[PDB]
C-alpha cells in the first residue's frame, strides 16, 4: 500500500491482529523509506439501503423470512430456505460493493427462487420485475417452460 | 390484569362505564403496588382463527396493509383500498360463519380486489386459491380476460 | 353490556380469566333473557403511529433513550429519566386512545422535560413546537423565566 | 478473519489486489470450513475517537444524517447538506489534528451550518459549545443577529 | 412435521391411507436425517375453546376424569361416569354450537350429573353456574330437593 | 445429648457447620467422660404421604395451585394465595411431625381458605370434610353465618 | 377425506401449516361439491397408561433410566442405552396406537435388552414375563442358550 | 440453617429441648428476616455410604420399598416385608461395621429374603452377589433347591 | 485543571460521559486562552500488591472469605461478614491511595474483626500483628479486657 | 470414565498392571471417540470425612500446607514441617479409627506442633480444641508454660 | 489387588460405579479368603507445580494461551493451537506421573511448537532451554536447518 | 460514576480539590443509595492504542513487567529494569507522536534493552521488528556482534 505521508509505492506490514468480534483485522505498517508507522483496518461489512433512505447491516434471516412468506402454501423445507439464504448472501458479497439497494437483493433472490419453486418465483418477480398487465405474467410463464 | 408499568400480577378497578352504543365497556384501573392508573376497553370483538391455533381480533388495518403491500408498484389509490377493506369487513360480518378463519378473510378480498386491479388480484389469489401449478395461473388469467 | 344477539340492556358475567401474559382478560357472559353465552376480551394495548405510516406498540425505553440523547451534556440521572418515562407513559394512557401519533408523544414529553432540564427542553421544543426563527427561541426563553 | 457465513475463526486469502489510487487493497478470501468466498477492503481510514474510548471510522454519511435530523422541519435542501458535509470533511482533513475526536467533528459543522440555517445551527451548537444556561442561548442569538 | 426422535424440522411422508369410516387419515412418515419412521393420524376433530385463547381437541376422558375427581368420596360407579360422559359428548355434538367453549362443556355435565349424585353435582355446578354467594348455594339445594 | 457409647447425660459440641444447600447442620460432639467424638445431623425435612402410598417432599407451590383451582371464578389475588401457602406451610411445620398425610394438609388449608373465600371454602370442605347429603352442606352454610 | 357436512368421497387441501412446536400440522380443506371449508389437525402424540390409571406422554428418558437401573453392575455404555431407547420408541410408535399400557412398553423393552445384556434381560423378564418359580427361570436360561 | 420459607442463610434458635430417650434434640427456630418459626430435630443417625461418595441416613422405609418393588407380582404380605426390614435393620445395627455401605445393606436383605420368596430373592441377589453369568444364576437356583 | 500545553491556571469542561461499565468518566476540556481541547479520565480503581510482587484489583469477596475462614467455629452470620467487608472496603478507599499492600488490608480488617468476634480477632492479629511469644498473646487478651 | 480431552462418558481399558507393592493398579485407557489414550491409578486410599458430608482422600501435602500457613512469620524449617506431617500421618494410620474425620486429623497435629512452636500451636489449637473464650486461650498459655 | 487386611494376592470386584462428574470410578471389592469388603477409587487427576510452590490442576487453556502469545505476529490458526494443546496434554499424561513441574510442561510444548512455527519455537526455547549467549541461538538456528 | 459497593448508576460529588502540581484533580464522592463515600482521581494521562481499538493508560509498570518476563533466567538487576522503564517513558513522552500505539512503546524498549542484555533483547526485538525468518534472527545476531 502507498504510504500516506510520502506516497511510496509499497510498504511493509509489521503488526497484524484480528479483532475480538472477528469482523475486522487491524494492521500496522511501516514505510521502508521514511520509516513512518500507520494503522489500517480491513473489514467485510455489508449494508442494504432501505427504500426509506436508511442503511442497515445485511441479514440472512430477513431474506429467509421473506422467501418463506413468498413460499406460503408450497412444499419448501427449512434446509432449502437456509441454503437459498446462503447462496443469496454469497452472490451479494461477490460483487464487492459495500452498500447495495434492496431491489438488487430481490434481483439476487430471483435466481435461486426459480430453482426452488415456480409459483413463489412468479409471485415474487411480479413485484421485483415490475409486471404491469396479464400479458407480462403470461410471458413469464412461457420463459419458465422454455427454461 | 398485569400492570403496564411494574408488571404487578393483579390490578384493581377504579371505575367502569358503559358506552352509549353499548358494545364497549371502558374501565379505569389502578395498580395496588405502584399506585399508577391506566385505562382498559372491553368489547365483544369478532375473532379470526389464524393459520395456527391462535385466535386474533379482526382488524381492517391488517387487511388494508396486506392488500397495499400486494398492490405496491400499481396505480391503486388509498380511497380504493379503504373501500375494499370496508367491503371485506362488511362481507365477513354478513356471512356470520360459525368458525371464521383468516383463510376466509383472505377469500373475501379476491372479489373486491378483482375490480381494483388484476396484477395485485392475481398475486393475492395465487395464495388463497392454493395455486399448485403455472397452468392454474393461466386459467385465472383467462378468467380475468373474460371478466 | 348489550347482548350481541337481542340487544338486551344488561348481561351477567359467568366466567373470567386473566391471560397468561397478563395483557388481557377474557370473560364469558350470558344474557339473562335469551340465555345466550358470548365471549369478550379486555385489553390495555397502546400504539404509536410512526411518521412513516406504521403503528408499533408503545415503548418507554424509546422515550427514555430520546430524552437521554436530548439531555446530552447535562446533569441528568438515570432515576430521573426512568421517572420521566413513567410519567410520560401514564399521561399518554390517561387519554384513553388506543393509538396516538408520535407528535403527541413529544408534546407529552415536553411537560416533564421542562421540569427536568431547561436546555434540553428548549432544544426539544425547537423541534416539537416548530420554531421558525430566532424570535421564537427568544420568546420561549422568556416563557421559561416567567414560569 | 471470521467467516461471515459460519463464523469460522480463520479465513485464507485467495487473492489480493492494490487499487490504482493506492490507498486501498481489495482481497478475496475463502473460508476453510464451508468453502464459501467473500471479499474484503483495507484502507488507511481516518479514525475519530467517540465520546467513549471506542474509535470509529470517519463517515460523511453520519454527519449528514445528524445535521438532517437537526434540520428537520426547516427549508434545507439535500444539496446544501451535501455541501456542508463535504466542507466539514475537508476541514477535518485539512486541520490534521494529532488526536481527532467526535467533539471536534461536531465543532467543524457549526461554521457551515450557520450559513445554511439559524434554528438548526442553534440546536446543533447548543450541544458542542456546551450550553449550560438560557443566557448562553441568548448570547448565541445575539451573535447570529450580528452575523 | 418435527421428528419425534431428533427434532428435525421437516419429515417426508412415506405413505398415506384413508380409513373405511372416512373421518381419519393414517400416514407413515420418515425423518430425512435419522431415517427413523413413525405414524400420524389426521382427523376433523371437534375443538373446544379453553378459558384462554387456546383451542383443545374434545376428549371424553378429560370430562370423565374431572367428574370423577368431583365425585371422589361418593358412591358413584365407573359405569355411571361412562354413561354421563357419553351423554355429555352426545349433547355437545347434537347442539352444534357455532363457537363451543369449555364452559358450555361444563354446563352439559350438570344435567346428567344431577341424577347421578347431589353432592358432586353441587360441587360441579357451583363453578359453571358462577356461584357468587352462599344464598345461591341454598337456592340450588332447594332446587335439588324439588327435583 | 447422650453419648452413644457410654450413655453419659450430656456432651459438648466441638464442631458445627451448615450444609452448602442450607437444609441441614452437621455437628461433631465429644463426650466429656470417655473422650469419644461422634457426628450428628440436624434437619428440617418435611414429607407428605400421597394416597397412593408414596411420600414426597412438602411443596408450597402445589398447595397454592390447589387453592387457586378451588378458587376458580372468585376474586382472589396472587399475593393472597402466596400468603395462604405460607400460612399453611408454617402451620404444618408447627406440629413437629416429619411426615404427614395429605388429608391433614387439606385440613390445615381449611382454616385460611375460609377467611379467603366462602365459596371456595365450601367446595373444598365438601371434599375434605366428607359431606354426604344436602343437609351437611346446609349446616356448613349455617356455621359460616354464625362465624 | 370425507366432507363432514355432505360426506363427499374426497376433498381438496387449500391450506397447510406446521405448528410452532412442530408436533401437529393444521390443514384447511374445501369440499369440491358443496364448497365448504373445514379444519383438520394431524398429530403424532403417544401416551402410556400408568398402572395407577393415569395416562402420561411417552418419554424415552424414563425407558433409558429403567434399563440403566436394571443393568446395574453390568458393562453397559450410555450410547448403547440411548440406542436401546430409540429402538424402543420406534417399535412402540410402529404399532400406530395412540395410547398403550406400560406392560406393552416392558414387552417392547424385552427385545433389545436381551441383545444388550443377558443378566439384565433375565432380571427384567422375571418381572415382565411373570416368573413364578425357579423352574421358569431355568427354562429362560435354556432359551437364551438356544438363542 | 436456611429458612424454609424465604431461604435466608441464617436462622436463630428460639428454644431447645432434649427428649426423654436422649438420642434426639428438638429445637424451635425463627428466621430473622420473615419472623416465621419452624422446628428441627437433631439425631445421631447411622449413615450409609451410597455407591457414590454421598452418605445418606439409614431408613428402613427405603429398604422396604426396594424389596417390595422386587417382590411385585409375588404373594408377599406387608407384614412379612415389615419383619424383613426390621431384621435387616437389627442385623446392620448389631454388626457395627466401621464403614457401612449400601452394598452391605443390600447384602443383609438376602438372608431374610430367602425365606420369604425365591423369585424375589433371586432378583435381589443377582445384583449384590454381582452376578456376571447365567451359570451363576443356575448355581444360586441349585442352592435355593438345597435350602 | 492546568492546560497541558500552556499551563493556564484553569480550564473549562465542554464534554463529559460516564463509561459503559461505569468505572470511569471521560471528560473533554478546552483551555480558555489558547482554545485547545484535551481529554481526561476519572477513575476509582484500587489495587492490592500481593506478597509475590503482583498487583491485582481489590476484591471484597476475598476479604469476606478470609474473615469467614478466620471465624471458623464461631457464631458469625453472613450479613455480618458482608457488612465487615463493606466497612473494610470503605476504610481502604478512604485513604485515597490507588495501590496498597495486603498487610495494610489485614490491618484494616483488624478493626471491625475485633467488634465481630474476639477469638477470630486474636487468631488473626497473631499473624498480622506479628506475635512472637506467649507473652504477646497474654498482653493482647489484656487489651481486649481493657477495651 | 469420562475422557479428559473430549468428555466422552465411557472409556475402554487398553491394559492393566498390578504394582509390585500390590496396593495400586495402573491402567492405560483409550477413548472410543477421539482415540486418545491416558492413564489411571487405583488405590485403596484412606478417606477422611470433611466438615461437610464429602469424603476426601488423605494427603500429607494439605496438612503440611495448612500448618505452614499457620507457621508463617515463625522460625520453622521445612524439615520440621515434613517430620510433623509424617508423624501426623503415622498417628492417624496407627489409630485405625472406624470413622476418620478431618477434625481428628486436625487434632493429631497439636501434639507434634506443640514441640515445634508455641504461637503456631496456639493458633492451630484455638480451632480444633473449639476455643469459645479468651480465658480458654489463657488456660492453654498456662499449659504451654508448664510444658 | 492385595487385600488391605490379610494381604491376599488377589481380590474380586463386587461393585463399580462411575462418579457423577466422571473423573473417578468407585469400586467395592471383596477378598475371596477372609470375605472382607473394601472401597477403592480410580482417578486420572493431573497437577502442575508452579514455580511459586503451589500445585494446581492441569489446564489445556493455559497452554493454548501461552503458545498463542509466543506465536504473536505469526500465521497460526486456532485449530492448530487447539491441536497443539491436545498433543501436549496427551504427551504429559502418557508419562503416568500425577504431578509434574511447569518446566517439563514447557519441554513438552517444545516438540509440537517446532513443527508449528520456527520463530515461536526459537523464542520459546530461548527461555525453556536456557540460552546464555548469541552462540546458543546460532547453534539452535543450525539444528532447525539440519531438521 | 457507578458506586463501587452497590453499583448504583449515579454518584454525587461531595468535594473536589486541585493538586499543587495541577495535573490532577482529587474528588470525594458519595453514593445516593448506600451513602458510602469513596475517592476518585482525574488526570490528563497519556493513552496508548493497543493492538485492538481499545486505548489504555500508559503505565511504566507494565513495561517493566514485560521486560522482566523477557529477562527471566538472565543476570538483570531490578535497578537496570527501572532505569530502562524510565528511559522508555521519557522517550515516548519526548517524541510526542500524534497517535501513540503499543507497538511504538515496544519499539522504544529495544534501544535501552540492547545495552542491558542480548538474549532478552533478541527475544523482545523478534516480535516488534516483526521477525518472519531465521535469517532475520541471524542478521540481528550479526548487528549485536557489531554493537
Ligand atoms: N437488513 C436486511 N438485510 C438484508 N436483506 C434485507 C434486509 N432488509 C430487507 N432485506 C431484503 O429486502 C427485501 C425488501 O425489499 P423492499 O424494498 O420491498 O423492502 P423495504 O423497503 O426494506 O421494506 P419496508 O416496506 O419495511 O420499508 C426483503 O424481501 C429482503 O430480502
Ligand atoms: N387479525 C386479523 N384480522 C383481520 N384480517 C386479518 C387478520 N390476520 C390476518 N388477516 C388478513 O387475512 C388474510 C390472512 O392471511 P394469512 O393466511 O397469510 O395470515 P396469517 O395467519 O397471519 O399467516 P402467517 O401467520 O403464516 O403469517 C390476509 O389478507 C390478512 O391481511
Ligand atoms: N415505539 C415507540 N413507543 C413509544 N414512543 C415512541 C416509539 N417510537 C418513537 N417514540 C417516541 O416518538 C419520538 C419520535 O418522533 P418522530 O416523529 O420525530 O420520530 P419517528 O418518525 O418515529 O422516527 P424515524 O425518523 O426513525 O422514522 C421519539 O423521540 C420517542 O419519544
Ligand atoms: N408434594 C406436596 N407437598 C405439599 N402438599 C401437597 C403435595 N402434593 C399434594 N399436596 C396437597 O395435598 C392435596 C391433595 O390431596 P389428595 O389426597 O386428594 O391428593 P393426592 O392423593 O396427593 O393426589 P392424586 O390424586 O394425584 O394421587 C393437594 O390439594 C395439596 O394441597
Ligand atoms: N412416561 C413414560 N413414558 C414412557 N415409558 C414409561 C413412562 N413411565 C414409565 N414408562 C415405562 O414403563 C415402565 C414401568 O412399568 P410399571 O407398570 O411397573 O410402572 P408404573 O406403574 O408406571 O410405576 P409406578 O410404580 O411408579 O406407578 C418403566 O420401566 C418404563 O420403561
Ligand atoms: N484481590 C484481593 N483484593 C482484596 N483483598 C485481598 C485480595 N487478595 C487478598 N486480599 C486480602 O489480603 C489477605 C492476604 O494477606 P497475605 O499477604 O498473607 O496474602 P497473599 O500474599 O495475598 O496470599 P498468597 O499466600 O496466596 O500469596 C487476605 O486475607 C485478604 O483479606
Ligand atoms: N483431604 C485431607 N487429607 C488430609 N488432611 C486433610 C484433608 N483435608 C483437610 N485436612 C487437614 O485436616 C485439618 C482439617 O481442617 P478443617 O476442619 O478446617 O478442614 P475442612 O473440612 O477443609 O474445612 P472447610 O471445608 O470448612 O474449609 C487441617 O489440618 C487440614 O490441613
Ligand atoms: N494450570 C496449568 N495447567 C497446565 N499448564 C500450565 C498451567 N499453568 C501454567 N502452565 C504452563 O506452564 C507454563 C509456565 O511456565 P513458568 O514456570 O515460567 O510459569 P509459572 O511459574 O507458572 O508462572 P508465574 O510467573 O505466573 O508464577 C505456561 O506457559 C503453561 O504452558
Ligand atoms: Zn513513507
Ligand atoms: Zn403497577
Ligand atoms: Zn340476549
Ligand atoms: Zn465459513
Ligand atoms: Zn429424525
Ligand atoms: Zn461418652
Ligand atoms: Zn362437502
Ligand atoms: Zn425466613
Ligand atoms: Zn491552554
Ligand atoms: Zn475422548
Ligand atoms: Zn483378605
Ligand atoms: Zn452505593
Amino acid at each position: 500500500m502507498h504510504c500516506p505521508f510520502c506516497r511510496h509505492p509499497d510498504s511493509r506490514v509489521v503488526d497484524s491482529r484480528t479483532t475480538d468480534d472477528g469482523t475486522s483485522i487491524r494492521r500496522r505498517r511501516q514505510c521502508p523509506d521514511c520509516s513512518r508507522r500507520f494503522t489500517t483496518v480491513e473489514t467485510c461489512s455489508l449494508m442494504v439501503v432501505k427504500r426509506s433512505g436508511v442503511t442497515e447491516p445485511f441479514s440472512r434471516t430477513k431474506v429467509i423470512n421473506g422467501v418463506r412468506k413468498a413460499c406460503q402454501g408450497r412444499p419448501v423445507t427449512e434446509d432449502a430456505l437456509a441454503q437459498l439464504g446462503q447462496r443469496v448472501e454469497e452472490a451479494v458479497r461477490a460483487t464487492g460493493s459495500a452498500e447495495l439497494t434492496t431491489h438488487d437483493v430481490g434481483l439476487a433472490i430471483l435466481g435461486p427462487l426459480q430453482e426452488l419453486d415456480l409459483v413463489a418465483y412468479l409471485r415474487f418477480a411480479s413485484v421485483y420485475r415490475a409486471f404491469d398487465s396479464l400479458e407480462d405474467f403470461e410471458a413469464a410463464i412461457a420463459e419458465l417452460r422454455e427454461t
